[PDB]
RNA sequence: GGUCAAUUUGAAACAAUACAGAGAUGAUCAGCAGUUCCCCUGCAUAAGGAUGAACCGUUUUACAAAGAGAC
């Protein structure tokens, strides 16, 4: 659980003048300790400044804490610890932005001096984020009105942040190894009281999960997952792979989990040469590692005009920098190609082309 | 047609979408090992050091069917 706390190496300055933007709060403080990162923010009526600012140490911050109280061009400063003034929120909806949540807290009149994402480079799916406010009595307020709240659709959670206090997933049980997958059943073999009496000597069972449509479409191979209590008792169920049932050989092995399975599909197609399926597909680059396909597909829709129905699917590959867009057709995605080439997103400009220019891109950007 | 196979198919990824920062990761983008070069200490083609970058190996791998290609 050790990693890093913010409250010993973050500072935040109030009551800077009007003017002082990132670079000249950089100069203010630089000789306090060397800075990691500065963010500035407003006051709610614009009458003056705080700052947020990040060293490279305990003691940096420290030194900056002895200019309190000092005057910096007519105003009054007070630099304190930024401490107890963290929110975490998760559950916002999948296109949520970092503004979209800035402007949540400005209805409420809080001021966010800075909103941190997680990167999506090892998992696409990731959702929440960290915001730092300038008091905590502003957090306090935060979570009374925010958490809970009803947007498009998704019900937020606002906390006050602690690590130490969060809860177990939904999904944990295959993130402890408990989860076995079954596979290669027959359509006989697919029944959960069959399976169940197969395997309750292994340990006590907690859930079994039988994915539909496998009978009504009748398939050679089924498969099934079970979840037992304990990580021990799935162990033990590992000896039933490559192990006789009705007519069958089965495996059986622990489920992987979808970043796994997510990834592995992104490099098939990164090295397919199958050009049918590759005609239909287009990449963006350069994205920032904190950008999701819910949020590439709010851009296709809202901005370039875009019909769900025409967009099958939207992957990361975060290693280069980019994602692919598979299309309905390859005919609409030639024109989309001309379209998305030098496009505006996120208040910058991204290009688009087949997988090899995305490599090209980035290739380039290592020289 | 004997030995290696990029890959394809059987074939279905359930379980609640989210559910704790680069504070994240399973070779998921790894470990280990090697080669060349880049960067700082030096008269330097002497000896150290930390980064990189381009490569080369090796460790790993449910089952069945089929198989560009490669001895
Ligand atoms: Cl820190
Ligand atoms: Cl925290
Ligand atoms: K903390
Ligand atoms: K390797």
């Amino acid at each position: 659980m050790l990693t890093r706390n913010r409250e010993l190496t973050t500072v935040l300055v109030k009551n800077l003048p009007k003017s002082y933007n990132q670079n000249k709060v950089y100069k203010y403080f630089k000789h306090c300790g060397p800075i990691i990162h500065v963010d500035v923010a407003d006051s709610l009526k614009k009458n003056f400044r705080f700052a947020r600012i990040e060293f490279a140490r305990y003691d940096g911050a420290l030194a900056a804490i002895t200019k309190t109280h000092k005057v910096v061009g007519q105003n009054e400063i007070i630099v304190s610890h930024l401490t107890e003034c963290t929110l975490w929120m998760t559950n916002f909806p999948p296109s949520y932005t970092q503004r979209n949540i800035r402007d949540l807290l400005q209805d409420i009149n809080v001021v966010a001096l800075s909103i941190r994402l997680p990167s999506l480079r090892f998992n696409t799916s990731r959702r929440f984020a960290y915001i730092d406010v300038t008091s905590k009595e502003d957090a306090r307020y935060c979570v009374e009105k925010l958490n809970g709240l009803k947007i498009e659709g998704y019900t937020l959670v606002t906390k006050v942040s602690n690590p130490l206090e969060k809860s177990k997933r939904t999904d944990s049980a295959t993130l402890e190894g408990r989860e076995i997958m079954i596979r290669n059943l027959s359509t006989e073999l697919l029944d959960e009281n069959l399976l169940r009496e197969s395997f309750e000597g292994f340990g006590s069972i907690e859930k079994i999960n039988i994915p539909a449509g496998q009978k009504e479409h009748s398939f050679n191979n089924c498969c099934a997952f079970m979840v037992f209590e304990n990580k021990d008792s799935a162990e033990r169920a590992l000896q039933m792979n490559r192990s006789l049932l009705g007519n069958r050989e089965i495996s059986v092995s622990l489920a992987d989990k979808k970043p796994f399975l997510e990834r592995n599909e992104v490099k098939r197609l990164l090295a397919s040469r199958n050009s049918k399926e590759l005609e239909t597909l287009i990449c963006l680059f350069p994205l920032s590692d904190k950008v999701s396909p819910s949020l590439i597909c709010q851009f296709l829709q809202e901005e370039i005009h875009i019909n769900e129905k025409d967009i099958r699917k939207i992957l990361l590959v975060s290693d280069f920098n980019g994602a692919i867009i598979i299309f309905r057709d390859s005919k609409f995605a030639a024109k989309m190609l001309m379209i998305l080439n030098g496009s505006q997103f996120q208040g910058k400009v991204i290009r688009s082309g087949t997988i090899n220019d995305m490599k090209r891109y980035y290739n380039n950007q290592q020289n």
